[PDB]
């Protein structure tokens, strides 16, 4: 069908963890999805030391925004790479299907900007991520990555094709960073991103992350900034990592159904302690909360977790299950 | 229904590999399953060189003990921390619903004991482990986890529904451990836990292994205490990694029926070379043997197996088929 | 049945990452499938720098060639090491049922060989290896692997029992290589097996490896060696990794059905953006192609699939789908 008369839509993206609006159940026909990003290079701190980078971004944020389609939409994401930025970036989608799932039509120097446009033809949650030819892992590894999640039109299904309904949702994203030692061990800093570049290869090339972290720093998902649930709600968290392995788990839950490698046309798996993100791959993992209180959510590589970064809590709200749980006896001498 | 009118069961648990007594199929309704564990501090010498670590362990053991319930029993464990011992710890269950999965009700200082209740409400294999606030990772790594096996009332199935019924299981449980090194490469020991930490902490954020064992050290699951089993058995063998994925392989055999991430409402998968269990999880492998001799039971990173300490062997009795395998010609001249 | 009775075929072998002839669906019943492979000890160099190493082979590749059988029939395989090799090598099947998947069977010093004889019993792809005790790491992670194909009978069916015909098919062998390094980082070579033994178990000991290749060398499935296709074909893609986790993925592309851990009883996972092929396992990826131009195939951590060398391209002919993607607006200033 001509797709020019296709109705058209304009999300505006919202900062992770958070989702941008959207029908689980696509209320229309086939659309076309507009989205703009605008590339930043900016100053990070990512640790509680205040470890400075310099990370590539799309929207602002690492990672960068949920995008939210259903199958057979049209994606059309305007890319704008400001000329305040200081190289060259693109987009891959691993959504899409052909030029290097848009890498190849999207090469946008300081100044430009570019439209692209691809049919989402398979359901699922897939990564996005900046691939500039000869510099790739660089600029995903400072954290130019993100995700799109493509619904199937009548909504997720469980292992028997029943109806999976989320009440909230959220984005973690991943990121394991590559900042450059010294003999010592300490942090080096640099002067321009050309200067940099060799250490930064030379940081990659060890295949050790300095850090892990979601949501850009250590303790992003924490304090006034966990996530939050009540007892009974019914919660996916979409999770990507574009280039290391991770294996998420919720501390005092579970997921309930977990499409490990992210694509919904497959049963989910049920009842996972940990799950497997292959990196280069998001995942999904929905969960009905049973407890209120503090939850962590990490990667179970619990170095990775509690020394490097990659853990976030939930604070959920409700009233609390003996059946469940209880302390017969609590802590005491003997 | 009202808890204090089921039955109670005392479990005696028993050293890993071995596995107490249970029952496939549920025999009983639901009950409430009673299992103590003592905390032990003890030196384990973990290689063939002689390296002494301080570990930490429930019960004496690296892993933990495997204890068995059935989906909707409760599990009331008594965590002893006998005065003997110099540290804080706890225990979080990933069968469990809430607290951290146990961690935020039993913690327990040295002279302390406490008693927890879970019900075991989701089938399959699953970690157990302490993981005291801030100081997760090295109570982990020190060796203080094992895991839970929840089997379903009616007793394992295939992925056709029929049922699966093993003649001997075993428990495997995999640790990483990360013994400091100096400047040349050489093992330091220390004189208290305190004067240990940091370098404990430097060591495991290299995210290298020193070791990786079965059952506790180099060797252990050979010899003497190699795994047996006959011609025409099957097994089932539970395998766990509390921090680190692991990539279990049975050398001249097959997981006939695996449950890589360890949850038996799935159906499991077949005919199984090799299979991920993420860290932090627990899967479970069933084979029928069809060759005597002996057999490898590896992590297939061949080097975390065969240099690391990641290799235990089967002695299986029995006669040899030359139907399926057979030298035609044996290795000579030219 | 008696296997003398059997109608035999003799196989001739092609270098990766092409694969011999065959038929998905087999023509006849069971046969005695007759291969031959001869070791070759060789130079190889592995990098752009010029990097050489003493690499073990089977048939003079690395990886060693794709062997295709049906299940139920019988594999023959005549192993020789000619004098000119210095080492003891043999060879171990995952295919295969006892005796270390034929290793304790096919132990050939220089100027031996053997002939071993095994029933193929389970279909999937599998990898196959020299193990020879005490040194099982040195030669699988010198390059002495490869993998054999086990189709079902009635060839390869989707997760609804139809069937799946591939029109071409690739065996891609990735080899983590662990080349040893002085302090300053630069590559030792050696004048003996015997002297670059140690340096060998202590390169692998630091589980990172310096290289990690598609077809036995950085960029050998690119330019004049890039893997083909037209639009409208159907490929399948065998990846094996013997020793380490991989995570393929194709850049621009999908796996449309993929057996991740590579057997064929399984239902495949479909609309793959990446997957998980654990060390120790072949998988296989079968996609049709909707597009033409370059596409790259990656391990998608990226910093080993671009720094490390886990890279190859296709080269797709065709007409070009502007419906699935196509540039609105082409880089261009604001
Ligand atoms: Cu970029
Ligand atoms: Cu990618
Ligand atoms: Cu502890
Ligand atoms: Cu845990
Ligand atoms: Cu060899
Ligand atoms: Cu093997």
């Amino acid at each position: 069908v001509d797709i020019s008369t296709l109705p058209r839509v304009k999300v505006d993206l919202v900062k992770p963890p958070f989702v941008h609006a959207h029908d689980q159940v696509a209320k229309t026909g086939p659309r076309v999805v507009e989205f703009t990003m605008t590339i930043e290079e900016k100053k990070l701190v990512i640790d509680r030391e205040g470890t400075e980078i310099h990370a590539m971004t799309f929207n602002g944020s690492v990672p960068g925004p949920l995008m939210v389609v259903h199958e057979n939409d049209y994606v059309e994401l305007r890319l704008i790479n400001p000329d305040t930025n200081t190289l060259l970036h693109n987009i891959d989608f691993h959504a899409a299907t052909g030029a290097l799932g848009g890498g190849a039509l999207t090469q946008v120097n300081p100044g430009e900007e570019t439209t692209l446009r691809f049919k989402a033809t398979k359901p699922g949650v897939f990564v996005y991520h900046c691939a500039p030819e000869g510099m790739v892992p660089w600029h995903v590894t400072s954290g130019m990555n993100g995700a799109i999640m493509v619904l199937p039109r009548d909504g997720l299904k469980d292992e028997k094709g029943q109806p999976l309904t989320y009440d909230k949702i959220y984005y973690v994203g991943e990121q394991d960073f590559y900042v450059p030692k010294d003999e010592a061990g300490n942090y080096k800093k640099y002067e321009t991103p050309g200067e940099a570049y060799e250490d930064a290869v030379k940081a990659m090339r060890t295949l050790t992350p300095t850090h892990i972290v979601f949501n850009g720093a250590v303790g992003a998902l924490t304090g006034d900034h966990a996530l939050t649930a009540a007892v009974g709600e019914r919660v996916l968290v979409v999770h990507s990592q574009a280039n290391r392995d991770t294996r998420p788990h919720l501390i005092g839950g579970h997921g309930d159904y977990v499409w490990a490698t992210g694509k919904f046309r497959n049963p989910p798996d049920l009842d996972q302690e940990t799950w497997l993100i292959p990196g280069g791959t998001a995942g999904a993992a929905f969960y009905t909360f049973r407890q209120p209180g503090v939850y962590a959510y990490v990667n179970h590589n619990l170095i990775e977790a509690f020394e490097l970064g990659a853990a976030g809590h939930f604070k959920v709200t409700g009233e609390w299950n003996d059946d469940l749980m209880t302390s017969v006896v609590k802590p005491a001498s003997m």
